[PDB]
C-alpha cells in the first residue's frame, strides 16, 4: 500500500522512466559504472550515488515512508550530477531538463 502522495511520486517515477523523456533521462536509468566510464575519481567525489533504478527498487520495496524521502533521493541523483560534472557538459544539460520535469510535477502533489 502507498499513501496518496506516494502514488503521485510513483506516477512521477514512471514518467521519468518513460520513452517521452528517454533523450535526456538515459544517464539516470542505472547506477554510474565509474570504472567502465573511466571516471576513477567518481566514488571519491560522490559519497551517496543514486539513480532511477535504485529509486524504483526502494519504491517497490516500500522503503519510502513519505513523498519527502522519495524527493530527497531524486534530488540527490541530480545534485551528484551537478557536483561531479563541469556545468557546461551535455550530462548536466540532461540533468537540468529531467529535474525541470520532476520539480514541476512534484509541485502538483495532492494536499
Ligand atoms: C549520472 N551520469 C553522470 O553523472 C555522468 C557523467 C558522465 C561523464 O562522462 N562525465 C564527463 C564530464 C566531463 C569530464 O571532462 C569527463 C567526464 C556521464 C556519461 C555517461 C555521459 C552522459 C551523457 C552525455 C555524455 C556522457 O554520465
Amino acid at each position: 500500500k502507498l499513501s496518496e502522495q506516494l502514488k503521485h511520486c510513483n506516477g512521477i517515477l514512471k514518467e521519468l522512466l518513460s520513452k517521452k523523456h528517454a533523450a535526456y533521462a538515459w544517464p539516470f536509468y542505472k547506477p554510474v559504472d565509474a570504472s567502465a566510464l573511466g571516471l576513477h575519481d567518481y566514488h571519491d567525489i560522490i559519497k551517496h550515488p543514486m539513480d532511477l533504478s535504485t529509486v524504483k527498487r526502494k519504491m517497490e520495496n516500500r522503503d519510502y515512508r513519505d513523498a519527502q524521502e522519495f524527493a530527497a533521493d531524486v534530488r540527490l541523483m541530480f545534485s551528484n550530477c551537478y557536483k561531479y560534472n563541469p556545468p557546461d557538459h551535455d550530462v548536466v544539460a540532461m540533468a537540468r531538463k529531467l529535474q525541470d520535469v520532476f520539480e514541476f510535477r512534484y509541485a502538483k502533489m495532492p494536499d
